[PDB]
């Protein structure tokens, strides 16, 4: 019984790794946005929504990982 | 049969770590999008669906790997 | 046997570390085939079997990682 | 018990690991700052508010890996 | 032997891990010939021959990953 | 005691390893300030600045790696 | 000798994890050939054998790692 | 006591890990540096301390590193 | 005597890893080459040799980490 | 006395990973060098040193690694 909790403990640990794709992710997408605007301010409108979009598609993978984490932590 | 359990929820965390993959690619899709249409505003229409296209084939390599997730969990 | 399916359970999520690299690379074209229809509208046609080419190879990487994931979990 | 309690441990430490992604996203975002007011200095204003958006959602990523390693801790 | 057993199993599933080199390989290459055609569509005759190389070269490094897979997974 | 200590001991050294992020963060932001001021010598004093800001907020991610590491050290 | 051939083939695969660098590494190559090649038609004698240089020895690395892999294989 | 001195010194070793971070990012520092003088000579006395601020801080973070390395090893 | 040959032929495996480094790195290197020949084709005289130090520098680091696996293994 | 030896292996293995960094920066430099040069060959004597001094000093963090290394070996 040890063991397995002792998995569940190194298991959430190690499904908060694929969080570092969001963390990259989210910051590519807002940098896109931001080089964007900076080049054809007139565009801004049409590009935020997008990067709304981006971000949120680009966090729900990190979503995923924690949601593994809090089923191996509880 | 403690020692199977416990590699089970060990190789669920590990298989979640593929999802920083999705996490950066679907930002890398919506990176040229943005900076697409800043670039040429009127290319908007032709390359969203080139956007939806790509990040949903980039998505689907983390959906495997969370799929292999569930199936180590339940 | 414990230790050997124990082995095969870690070792098939060890297996799709690798499918990352898709999730990047299939990214990465799609990315140049929108700045690049972005920048020259004309080459669409042209440059859009490309992107599918590319997409395809890329993913077959993913393919073989999920493969042996799978060998292990089931085969 | 001890098996448990050094799972905990080494599962603490393994969840930071997942914070170099908002150590890059954060400089990510802050460089395209940088490159766009320097193009354009008369859209600072416009882009500012954008890379505290896109840095906070970014280093969130990381906190919730600092929250799993504090879980795991504590 | 399940200790052994056991040991080929894990390292099938680490073999795998090289294979995203590949991935992200592969697209790099069809990335460049898609902007270089979209830049210069008259180019497209040369360079892609060129693209079909690249992948394949970078492509065998992931073969090397996945034969050592299959060895220790059967051999 | 032997295993809870051990286990502190290599747990501290993971613990390290997300550094990593700031080391390449810090200078993601100032290569952009240097290129920034290349290419606009004017802009200095508004843009330094927000490399401080940049490479304050990366560097805290490094810290809270560090903190846990040195939690697990002593605490 | 049980412990010592597991380590063995526990070792052949770690030592494949290096492949992934000359996997990256000669597509560097090729792209910048691609697009040296796209930019400038006339310079595609003088870089191509500049390439083929360039691939060899990226991929060389990976044969080393490759070499060790077999020699703790085989 | 054999237990804990072995975790010792794994946990020194991967503490070396995040000194990646520092290599890479010194470099990236660098680059710009370079690149920037090319493009602009001019800004060479205005860049280069620039340079050395920003080398210092990635350092930093391999120099924690080392820190709990040397720690584990010796102290 | 188990365990210490087994320690041997692990940490000669992961002593391996750090060779994509010199995978990437050489691949780098010859890319600026061959971009910078194509941009500049009068330059290639002055680069080539440049690049053949870069190449041996980044060479170098792998011919370390080839060391270490040689000595783990002999 | 086995376990600490062992350990002492498997660490100066897992010790040289750090390398890659140094791997990829002197690439890095190089490649700057390289483009900086081609796009001006006028500035090669003032960017030449920066190059080295770059080097050095990223080349720096694997010897660092590698004294480590030697360190757990000998
Ligand atoms: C696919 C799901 C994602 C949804 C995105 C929706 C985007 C639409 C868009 C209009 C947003 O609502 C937004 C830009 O307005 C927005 O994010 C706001 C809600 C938000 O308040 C924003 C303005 C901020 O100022 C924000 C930087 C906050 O100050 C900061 C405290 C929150 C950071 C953060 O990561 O929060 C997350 C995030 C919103 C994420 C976003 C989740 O949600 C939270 C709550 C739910 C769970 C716990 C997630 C986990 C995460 C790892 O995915 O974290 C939630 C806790
Ligand atoms: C390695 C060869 C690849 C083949 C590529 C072929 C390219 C030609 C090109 C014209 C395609 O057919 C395509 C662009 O039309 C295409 O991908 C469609 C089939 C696809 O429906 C696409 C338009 C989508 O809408 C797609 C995003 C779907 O909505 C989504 C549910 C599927 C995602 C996905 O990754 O599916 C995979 C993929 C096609 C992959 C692609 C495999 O195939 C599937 C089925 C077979 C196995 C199970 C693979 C495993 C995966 C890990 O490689 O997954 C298959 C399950
Ligand atoms: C250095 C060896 C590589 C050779 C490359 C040769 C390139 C030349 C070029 C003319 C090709 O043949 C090609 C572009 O025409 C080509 O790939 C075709 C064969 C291929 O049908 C292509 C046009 C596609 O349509 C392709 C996207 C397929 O639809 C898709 C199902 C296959 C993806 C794939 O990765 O296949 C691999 C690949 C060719 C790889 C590539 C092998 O081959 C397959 C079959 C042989 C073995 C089993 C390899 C092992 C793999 C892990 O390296 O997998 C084989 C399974
Ligand atoms: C979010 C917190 C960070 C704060 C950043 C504040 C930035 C504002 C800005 C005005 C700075 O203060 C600064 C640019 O002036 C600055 O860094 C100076 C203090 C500093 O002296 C600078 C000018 C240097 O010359 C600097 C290159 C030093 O020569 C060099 C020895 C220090 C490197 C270094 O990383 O120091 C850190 C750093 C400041 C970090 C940065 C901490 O602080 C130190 C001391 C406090 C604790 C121990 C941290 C922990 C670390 C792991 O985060 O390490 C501290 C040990
Ligand atoms: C985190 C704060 C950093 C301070 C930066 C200060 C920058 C100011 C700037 C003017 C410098 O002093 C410098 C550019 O002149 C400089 O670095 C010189 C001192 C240095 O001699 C340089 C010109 C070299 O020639 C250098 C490449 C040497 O030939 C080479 C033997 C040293 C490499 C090296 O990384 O040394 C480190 C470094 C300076 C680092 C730099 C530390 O310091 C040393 C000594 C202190 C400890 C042991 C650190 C550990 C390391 C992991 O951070 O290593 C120190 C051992
Ligand atoms: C810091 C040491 C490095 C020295 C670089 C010297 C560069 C100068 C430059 C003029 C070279 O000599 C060169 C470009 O002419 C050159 O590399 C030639 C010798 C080389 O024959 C080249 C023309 C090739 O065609 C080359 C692609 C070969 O065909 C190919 C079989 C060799 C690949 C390779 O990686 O070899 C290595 C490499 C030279 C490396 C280079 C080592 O050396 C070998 C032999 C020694 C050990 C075993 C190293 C291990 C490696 C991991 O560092 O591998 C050696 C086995």
């Amino acid at each position: 019984m040890q063991l397995v909790l002792a998995a569940k403990y190194i298991g959430a640990g190690i499904s908060t790794i694929g969080l570092l794709g969001a963390g990259i992710g989210i910051a590519i997408v807002f940098a896109a946005l931001i080089n964007g605007v900076s080049r054809n301010p007139s565009i801004k409108d049409t590009v935020f929504p997008m990067a709304i979009l981006g971000f949120a598609l680009s966090e729900a993978t990190g979503l995923f990982c924690l949601m593994v984490s809090f089923l191996l932590l509880f």
